[PDB]
């Protein structure tokens, strides 16, 4: 009975956002293993744009949350169905917004969402400046 | 030989130094039950300064932290031997710097470190302008 789900991401300067989309991963089933996969520098530093923490960083960041029950890091950059069968993935978890039909296609892919992030805080600490 | 570890703190801006921090007491001994204490957002303000971000928002990044076990929130600002025994606490998990020292007298004093922070990462963020 226990499903694995696979969720990727940047996972940069983590924060709420992250966590409760993690939490909202592992319980998609009452047996999970939920593993998550990291990006690399160097692919995100070229697809999305700047990352502001190395893997090692983010990485090391992730095994602290307890949602969190494996890690793939670096992990690939787009999913492929050799790696859903290599890791004997059941789902994969991610935002909708299509890069990833055939997963839906496969009835394969489960929608998470968002929220609260460190640039708000920083808001927070200026505001008490003009 | 389930053992019962209280650590307080503010908690506030949580990074990888809270965690590791967490992680340690978690882990004094082979059985623990990790209790941890957020302090209430006026005894901070007043007794530390500032506090970034509000009890709620402090307790509910904490549930997130697999180390976590029990979250006491708000928690009383210090430390008591009926507070001790209320909660049937064995041992309290703090850094050292004494106002702990009838802890330390009564075997019931486990020190933990620091090691990171979020401001350390704006650094990063604006190092790449002049």
């Amino acid at each position: 009975k226990n499903v694995v789900i696979y969720a990727d991401g940047v996972y940069d300067m983590l924060h709420l956002g992250h966590m409760k989309q993690l939490e909202q991963a592992k319980k998609l089933f009452e047996n999970t293993t939920l593993i998550v996969g990291v990006t690399s520098d160097n692919e995100t530093k070229l697809f999305k744009g700047q990352v502001v923490q190395t893997l090692e960083e983010r990485t090391e960041t992730l095994k602290h949350i307890r949602w969190v029950d494996e890690i793939i890091s670096p992990c690939p950059w787009v999913v492929t169905p050799e790696f859903l069968e290599k890791y004997k993935i059941d789902y994969v978890a991610h935002d909708d917004i299509d890069i990833y039909a055939w997963l839906k296609r496969a009835g394969k892919f489960k929608a998470t969402q968002r929220t609260v992030s460190t640039t708000d805080l920083i808001v927070r600490i200026l505001k008490n400046y003009e």
